[PDB]
C-alpha cells in the first residue's frame, strides 16, 4: 500500500524561486483499520493527537472502507505524541498539499484530478507532460520520501508579491474583474487575476456556481475596447501620415457621420471645443476620432490593429486562450468608438500596451522561464514561439507621450497625483446581460510614467446592480507596487 506524501507533480515557482504550489506542510496519520475499529484506546489516542471526533474519523474510514490501512489528513502533531502513537503501531508522516488555502493564482495554475494527478486546466494541463510524476514523494506501508536528482519543477515569470497585492485588491471588488501586470521591457507576466474565484480543493461546490467561477477572464473573455481602441486609431493615423502632432479638431458636441445625416454626439454634448491631438486623445472625443478614422478607412485601421498583435493569440504558454476574429465588415463609426463586432481579451490589450509602453520593441508576453531540478539549477529555458519585432518606434513613442496626458488632465485625472505618474487609456465596453444595456470598464497603461516597469490592464465587468470604472483598481495596483 502506497502513502502519497505529495501530488507527485513538479513544484510551480515564481521568478524569484518562491513556491506557488506545495507550500502548506500537513500530516498523514496511518493506522491499521482492524486496530482502529476494535480498540477504543487507539481511536481515543488518534482523536487526542488530531483533535478530530468520531464523525471525522469514521467519514475517513467510510471513504477508505475497502483498504486494510486508513490514512487521516491532520497537522500539528509534536514529537512526544508522535513517538507515543508509534508505540501503538500508528506512524505519522510529513505531507505537502498541492494548493494552499490562500489559493494564489487559482485560474492560471488550474487544478488536477485526485486519482490521476493529471492536469485539468491552466499550467497543470498546459505543462502536464513535464510536471506529472516529475516530483514523486511517497512511502510504502505495513510498517523514497526525499529529493531525487531527476526531479523536475517549473519556474514561471510570476512575482509572488505582485500577485498577492493584486489578489488583495480584486478580493475587495464584488464585480467580476480581469487584471494582468507584465514587465514593460521583457513581456514577462508578473501577475494575472480573474474574479470570481473557484476553490482548487473543492471542484464540486464551484461547478454548481453560475457566474463563470472557472473562467480565466484575462485569457478567454473578449470585450469591446471602447475608447481603448483610440490607441490603435491614433497609432494608424500617425503611422499612415494622415495626421501629425499639429492636428486640431473643433468638437461642437456632435458631427455628421461622413455624407449621411446620421449624427454622432460627443460625451460632453456641448463640446470639448478646439482640441490639439493630446486633448482630443485625453478627452476621448468621439467626433475628433471619427474625423481621424474617416481619413484612414476600415482597412488601414484593421492593418494597424493586426500590426499591434490584436488579431492573433498572445501564446503565453496556456492553451485555453480564446480570441475573436477581425470583423468581416464593420462601420468606420463602430471602429472609431471601439464597439460592436470588434473584441479583445485583457491579455491582448496588455500585449498591445506593452509595444506602445516599450517604444515599439514588441516583447511577446510569456509565463514560463525554465524547467529546474531540486537545486533550482536550469535544466532548460522556455520562451515564446513569437519572433521579436521593432514596430513604428516613433509612432509608439508619440502614443505613449499622449497617454501620459490622459492621467494628468484627461478622463483619468484621478491618477494625476500617484507617485511617479503613469500613462493610460480608459474605455467603456457596451454589452448586454439579459437584454439590459450593461457597461464593462477598461483601463490600460504603464507605471511609472518616466521609465515604465509595468504594463497594467484591468477590466471591471458591469452587473445588474450597475457599472464601474477601472481607474480606482489601476490606482490601488500602482500605489501597492511603488
Ligand atoms: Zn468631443
Amino acid at each position: 500500500e502506497k502513502v502519497e506524501l505529495n501530488s507527485g507533480r513538479g513544484i510551480i515557482y515564481d521568478r524569484n524561486n518562491k513556491k506557488l504550489t506545495d507550500t502548506s506542510k500537513s500530516q498523514v496519520l496511518i493506522v491499521e483499520k482492524e486496530k482502529l475499529n476494535n480498540n477504543y484506546k487507539i481511536l481515543e489516542l488518534i482523536k487526542k493527537a488530531t483533535k478530530m471526533n468520531d464523525l471525522d474519523i469514521y467519514k475517513a474510514v467510510q471513504e477508505q472502507l475497502t483498504r486494510p490501512i486508513i490514512q487521516i489528513q491532520t497537522k500539528n502533531i509534536d514529537k512526544s505524541m508522535k513517538k507515543e502513537l508509534e508505540k501503538n503501531g500508528i506512524m505519522v508522516e510529513e505531507k505537502t498539499m498541492r494548493y494552499a488555502k490562500d489559493g494564489l493564482l487559482s485560474h492560471t495554475i488550474g487544478y488536477i484530478k485526485e486519482d490521476d494527478k493529471s492536469g485539468q486546466s491552466g499550467i497543470e494541463k498546459s505543462m502536464d507532460s513535464v510536471l506529472r510524476n516529475s516530483n514523486e514523494k511517497y512511502i510504502s506501508a505495513f510498517k523514497t520520501v526525499d529529493n531525487k536528482d531527476k526531479d523536475r519543477h517549473l519556474k514561471t515569470t510570476i512575482d509572488y508579491n505582485i500577485q498577492k497585492k493584486l489578489e488583495q485588491i480584486l478580493n475587495k471588488e464584488e464585480n467580476p474583474t480581469a487584471a494582468i501586470i507584465s514587465e514593460a521591457s521583457t513581456g514577462e507576466i508578473l501577475a494575472m487575476c480573474s474574479r470570481p474565484n473557484f476553490d482548487q480543493n473543492d471542484i464540486s461546490k464551484s461547478l454548481k456556481g453560475k457566474n463563470g467561477e472557472f473562467e480565466n477572464r484575462v485569457i478567454k473573455a473578449t470585450y469591446p475596447p471602447g475608447s481603448v481602441f483610440k490607441m490603435v486609431v491614433l497609432f494608424s493615423a500617425l503611422e499612415n501620415g494622415v495626421i501629425d502632432e499639429n492636428y486640431t479638431y473643433n468638437c461642437t458636441g456632435k458631427t455628421k457621420v461622413g455624407n449621411t445625416n446620421e449624427i454622432l454626439r460627443c460625451n460632453k454634448r456641448d463640446g470639448h471645443g478646439f482640441q490639439n491631438l493630446r486633448q482630443a486623445f485625453s478627452n476621448s472625443c468621439n467626433p475628433a476620432f471619427l474625423d481621424i478614422a474617416m481619413k484612414l478607412g476600415k482597412e488601414k485601421i484593421l492593418k494597424s490593429a493586426e500590426k499591434l498583435h490584436l488579431f492573433e493569440k498572445v501564446d503565453i504558454g496556456l492553451d485555453e486562450e480564446k480570441i475573436r476574429e477581425a470583423p468581416k465588415n464593420i462601420s468606420i463609426r463602430n471602429l472609431a468608438i471601439g464597439q460592436e463586432n470588434i473584441e479583445f481579451t485583457p491579455l491582448q490589450i496588455n500585449q498591445m500596451t506593452q509595444i506602445i509602453a516599450n517604444n515599439g520593441t514588441f516583447k511577446p508576453l510569456y509565463l514560463y522561464k525554465s524547467l529546474v531540478d531540486n537545486n533550482m539549477n536550469t535544466i532548460k529555458t522556455y520562451k515564446s514561439s513569437k519572433k521579436e519585432e521593432l514596430i513604428s518606434p516613433y509612432v509608439c513613442t508619440q502614443v505613449k507621450e499622449y497617454m501620459k496626458s490622459v492621467s494628468r488632465i484627461g478622463t483619468a485625472k484621478d491618477l494625476k497625483d500617484i507617485e511617479g505618474g503613469c500613462g493610460v487609456k480608459t474605455g467603456t465596453a457596451q454589452s448586454s446581460l439579459n437584454k439590459k444595456a450593461i457597461d464593462h470598464g477598461w483601463i490600460t497603461g504603464f507605471y511609472p510614467e518616466e521609465r515604465p516597469k509595468y504594463v497594467i490592464t484591468v477590466l471591471v465587468e458591469g452587473t445588474q446592480k450597475g457599472n464601474k470604472s477601472a481607474t480606482p483598481i489601476f490606482k490601488e495596483i500602482c500605489e501597492s507596487i511603488k
